[PDB]
């Protein structure tokens, strides 16, 4: 069997499917997944082609973070030809994948100085270091925005050639391009990967059928590790992936207008953020919340909807207040337990993984697809992706001290982003009383592993049973790798 | 008989006709989509005493409307029994709560909330209704923000709620069981000649003949009848009272045993939670009178509804899952009172303009119109709400101008805003002039109620001018 | 002539001075203290004749609290004849001591339900138990008030015969009555009490002079214990008194109007509260903040002034916003470390103490004065003031558990009273993270003594050196008494 | 009589007194005014030597505004030698007049974009046009400040050589320098200026005395025009001066620290502003509110104190919250009805006026003093000050349209500066409903004169009788000059 099965119909599954089908016209490539795309991240995405917009001081302070950033900058160079190659299989009436060429990053005071001020400085530095075209511009020169004056930006950064795509039109163009290249869509879900004598045999589907294959590529988003972890030994050799549950919305604007550019803040408390992505036809996309959940969730909370709407109406455009809500969207960012993606080969011959991309899998998709296809054809793919091999000991990209500083800063940032109004002694009081319980949790979980802040807050407020299960997991991983 | 409309009023009258006249063919029009439908967006509360305001009970027309709501409450137990009788256990229960708790908090204007709470208490005592002012600590389930918490609570016995979705299903089933036929199309035009109804042209191009046409098309009811000769200025206009509500799956699957509500608030919105089966709660409900229909919630409406419920009722709703944002059009009559009964056109009847409490009044209104169709006199106090009439003037222009400014200020206090203390008095004084000027400009005789006056104040000049023309044409017709 | 020296020129010193001079024509009575009245509580007081208004659920849950309450109810009965006897020594132009006969207690939502709702219920219960004349009234029937609707009361309680005095006119009338009865005012401060062979010899003054006496009555407010603690053994036998620093203000109202009654809330976080006391001549008194300080402070903080003004303008009358500020007043409530007053005799012959009355020494003054004068004349004074003898082991009126529940409730109440606006998950988060540090502090301070909540918060946020000094103090007290 | 009487003991009276006494050792110069300095602006001032810091877009849009700005830049050059000459008459223990050399202007979002953003741009432009030393600096590089993150600055401007003086030390140094130069201080107030045959005879004082003089210089702050208006015809020939009532405070900082520079915002709603001026000895000055009052007021309102304290603690330093309030200061900025100063000679021989300097008389004092002394000695003084001659038709520096735009913008700015939290439709609603009543008022007051925004808001909210009296005044001025 030289047959290829791609498990997953998100941006990563379809992107790798398209690259395999185009590159190996000799082989049969079958892509699994249903049109409902349950918990799907890609359909809930705007989406921003975020390289520089995703820069944080905390990310760029670690070697693993600087490597992830380098890959995002590399991926940006592939997008123009990738889009051309996908629109080539379609006509004008299919709609345009690209919705904006440029991004404006806004700095307002509706957040923590320790995140927003540091992150704005880090973005400016990363742009200069990469020789990317950009300009700090007068806020008065930013098109379209009409913020509440008390929520308004005082600094603005124009990033040239950092744009957005319509995630729905991208998925349609990938499916069309996949079929054009001879790929076959089988609208069922994989239940189980079959392997024996350290080699893949194929996939059992949820209609009871068995599909044989020499290659299985797992791109099932937040379900990817749970699917592979069933194979012998792999439960403690493939890092867990959780659901980074994200809420976004489509709004029909009061006057049918929209901005010419992406409008965004830097990443904010626990990897949420505020952005507006232009859409065709009098629609705008607003996003996006983030909460790491130990179990999947397919519905927005009241809190998430209110926070998203309140931020957009005050910080971007008060006209959105009177605008019509068309759709609340919910998707699961694949959130890796060690904070880095799972991309490449396994100890099982013919078994590949493309997952754990959290906030920027869609942006990195053309690079990640080409990397995995290179590896499948006996190549070395892309240089900096080696460290993010899916079969690995949990990465420790930061000291426990750095993470404990970060988790307290991010907790305080949930206050400043609201924005709260409190007596002035309360924030210092909460800072001092948060340090102890988070230090105690970190020490209790493991002697070697520390979860990143986004996951640590989820664990802090989870049931005792869920905490104990994670202590067991971390201990089993240490046993396996040490 | 053709019933035009598949809301609570159309189906309720359809069921009563089909059961009462087994000799006649009754056909009910309307689509399963129920576009702009009020009934599916309703909780719904069987609100009689809960709907009492000081402003309503200060007018004779308001006191008449209240009397009818108290009468309607007595019909509900046997009405529900008669609708559930046509179904089985698996169809679910129409009744979702027996009792209501009215909460008084300070997240609103004293001039509405304090006056309205006193008016509810008075109306209960006057009607000898079973009720008790209770300790807030004794209210089950609620977990408000302390700064948004109630300091007074009122338990109303036998004032409850129904599942509006299960009610609609039970009405459709009961209608079919009684020999009614559902034709899922919309009426485009009522046909009449020699002052008598001939039937209805439908939107699939067909013509259905009838000796009787009952218009219960919610907010579309007057626009449908106004096409017939003279009736444009003889049937009071009905606008869309666009309302937003939501279904929430609670964090722990719990819900309150009773309806939880405030009194009616700025421009006939209000905060309430209606129990549902299966770990769901209904939260409602916004209200904005729109001169044109709107089928989607605004961001502002969604945020206001969620913010009020999480702070004033239960902070646990914050972490609860949003299942559905619902939008419907309360039929908002331009003179503030319903359109119920016969026309100058033989066989033409209207059941509409019920705004906030058509669903509660439905069994009474259905029986009234069926009595009239059988040559009876129906219910005594419904005469004044005959659909073919001069616009009612239930309040002085002065009362309405006081009310519209109070309600405008109440939008601030309900937010709740935080302002420099001189700003509210400054806004009160600068609001009075423009609203007095608008009222004087619109007509020398008619004043729109506050809910509609705010919509007109912030409408286009062309829409204002069209209303000046309408009011002038009505005065010409009746004076 | 067998000389008596009263050390202190507040309400308690002058009240006891007047009672001695009137009752004992045989004794020469000299009263020390300067007209500046440094750190003086009495001049900063409104003052309310608070018996029922001062009731809290927490106070009435302890035996010591119920005893203190009984004495406040007894003191109320003495005020009419006491005022008559003080005004008798003056003329019309001296002004009236009594400023109001009745009090209205208001319940609004600008505070914690766990204090304000419980305390309102406790006031209502105490009134019914005492058969005191009172009526729950419609808020619309409360005269004069014009609150912000979002800060308005929804319940109101009229207390008949619970009134107020002008503290300044009371002090003037006491000084005049003291002179009329043959008392002498010596405007210097005591530096040292002289004692040998377990008997008082007299007082060294701060002008270097020595005044001989057979009797010394210490009524020096918050300085009372520090003055007596210099005598042998008494450092660990007289409970420490700290400064309950309070800020109040005199305001000339926009229209010269004022309310006919006292307007107040129940006691709020850390024994502060909101009240308005009527004054003559188009003036109103607004009060009053409270912060226990381990060292004296004679100036208002910005925070205290803003909190007091914000509460009064929103919760009582918006007209106060445009009213003229005449005076910011600061005084030290004598705050006893064990939460109960220091009234009566010492192990030193002729040495008496009248202090540690915290919030209601002025109200209790005629009763306390008569008690101590009775004791000095060989009488038994008033029943049930025995328990508040100044030379004692620290009282433990509450379990450590009760105090730890109270300190967390009061801490949260500082938020609700502001009032803050926070994300809805934050208060529960702060409640859970406050419990641990306060339990840890309580355990560290002593194995037997627990400071009441008002003092525990001050110790929690004091320097490590001040905490260690208090650990030493508590240990030295245990050694002395066990 | 060659005797000179200076009426007023503020910065302008004493500055002109010193210059006359030093320049004319042959003449007797007597300076009137009491040490209480009732309604005195100078003692309530920080004070900033504000030239560029005082720049607004609205001021620099008028020719009269640009002229006033040029004079402020000229005045700055005189300060170093002026201070040297005043300190020369004293000793080390008298303390230093200068308290800072530099100013940092901060831009935060606690205000209207239409004032704060425009004014920050106008300051930057005025600095570049004048070639003045300045630098836009990183906010993180601003020393000492510790703002609430939600109230923090995002832009900062360092202005070199724009500093501050201690107003109290300046007044002491001026009085001492006046005596050293042979001036005599007579601590009484002028009641009446005596003139006949178009020449000054002298001054009747409030102790009933008459002082003869050939020269009377009126520098009585906000009382200056009311004093001269009693002389024949001058009621409608000298523009009215009102009280710009200002509230400031002296604070002892928590740790005795203070900033090395002035910290300020640009001028805000109705010519108030937020600033901190360094002082010696662990004190800081915070200011300053402004409200034009048609009658004098000597006491702060609650509202003014709360606004000043809230702005300083949130926007400058949260440490000020726990800092001790030493003094609330109130003074009357002389607010000319036509918005420009009254400097120079009259139609009455020997009668001079130095007044109506509003926010920057103290800064301009050395220039203004030298101008008037030059004129008295038959010189032409300083070129651009001719236009601000005290005997004039009311200046119309702006169109009625410009003022109506300004008054509505400033009214809305009172909301954004609070800062308020409102439903997003409310500000647009208030903007539209404010325009009509202010247009109606402006049209009713006069067909030719429009009061500037600061005065127009005061007139809008004054009694009908006060409005009618102003209609009469404006009509009488038109009659006199047309
Ligand atoms: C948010 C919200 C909350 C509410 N809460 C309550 C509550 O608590 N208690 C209460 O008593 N009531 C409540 N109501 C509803 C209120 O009682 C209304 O007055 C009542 O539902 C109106 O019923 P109706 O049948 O007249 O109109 P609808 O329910 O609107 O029904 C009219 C129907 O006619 C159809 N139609 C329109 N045009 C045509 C045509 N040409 N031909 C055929 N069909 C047509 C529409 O699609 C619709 O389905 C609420 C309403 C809303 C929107
Ligand atoms: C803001 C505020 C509000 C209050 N409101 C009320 C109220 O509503 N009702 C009420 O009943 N009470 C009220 N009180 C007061 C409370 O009852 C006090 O407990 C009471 O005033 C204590 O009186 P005192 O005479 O013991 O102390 P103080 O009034 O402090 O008098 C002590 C005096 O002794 C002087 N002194 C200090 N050291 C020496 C020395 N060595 N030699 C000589 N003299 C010395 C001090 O300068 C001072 O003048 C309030 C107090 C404050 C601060």
């Amino acid at each position: 069997q030289t047959d290829v099965i791609v498990v997953g119909n998100g941006v990563l599954g379809l992107s790798v499917g398209v690259e395999i089908a185009r590159t190996r016209p000799d082989v049969r490539v079958t892509l699994l997944g249903k049109p409902a795309r349950q918990y799907g991240a890609t359909p809930a995405a705007g989406a921003m082609l975020g390289a520089f917009g995703e820069v944080t001081a905390h990310a760029l302070a670690s070697e693993h973070g600087r490597k992830k950033h380098a890959l995002a900058v590399q991926a940006q160079r592939l997008w123009p030809e990738w889009i051309e190659s996908l629109e080539a299989t379609g006509t004008a009436a299919d709609g345009r994948i690209k919705t904006a060429d440029d991004t404006v990053v806004l700095l307002n005071t509706v957040g923590h100085s320790a995140l927003d001020d540091a992150n704005f400085a880090a973005v400016l530095t990363a742009l200069k270091e990469a020789n990317a075209p950009h300009e700090e511009i007068a806020v008065e020169s930013v098109d379209w925005i009409d913020p509440d004056p008390n929520s308004r930006p005082l600094r603005a950064l124009h990033i040239e050639g950092e744009g957005s795509v319509d995630s729905g039109i991208l998925l349609a163009a990938l499916e069309r391009s996949f079929l054009q290249a001879g790929g076959r869509l089988h609208p069922v879900d994989a239940t189980e990967i079959r392997a024996s004598h350290g080699r893949v045999e194929g996939v059992v589907t949820d209609d009871g059928d068995f599909l044989p294959a020499g290659h299985v590529v797992v791109a099932a988003g937040a379900r990817s590790q749970r699917l592979v972890a069933a194979l012998p030994g792999l439960a403690h050799r493939i890092p867990r992936i959780y659901d980074g549950v994200g809420v976004s919305a489509l709004v029909d604007t009061w006057d049918g207008s929209g901005p010419a550019t992406v409008l965004r803040t830097s990443n904010r408390a626990f990897a949420c953020g505020l952005h507006l992505v232009p859409r065709a036809g009098g629609s705008v996309y607003i996003g996006a919340t983030n909460a790491v959940c130990l179990e999947p969730r397919g519905a927005a909370s009241i809190e998430e909807t209110v926070f998203l709407f309140n931020c957009a109406t005050h910080q971007l455009h008060r006209g959105l207040n009177g605008s019509e809500l068309r759709k609340v969207q919910v998707g699961s960012r694949p959130a890796p337990i060690d904070g880095f993606p799972l991309i490449g080969g396994t100890s099982v011959e013919g078994l590949w993984m493309l997952s754990g991309t959290y906030r920027d899998g869609l942006h990195m998709s053309p690079l990640l697809a080409r990397h995995v296809v290179s590896l499948m054809d006996g190549g070395t793919g892309v240089d900096g992706l080696r460290e993010f091999r899916p079969e690995r000991d949990l990465i420790s990209a930061w000291s426990r001290e750095e993470i404990l500083d970060d988790v307290v800063r991010h907790t305080m940032a949930t206050g400043y982003q609201f924005p709260w109004r409190l007596p002035l002694e309360w924030p210092h009081m909460m800072e001092t009383f948060l340090q102890g319980p988070f230090a105690e949790l970190a020490d209790r979980l493991s002697d070697t592993y520390t979860p990143p802040a986004d996951l640590m807050t989820a664990i802090m407020f989870s049931e005792r049973e869920q905490q104990d299960e994670l202590i067991a997991y971390y201990a089993d991983v240490h046993r396996e790798w040490h």
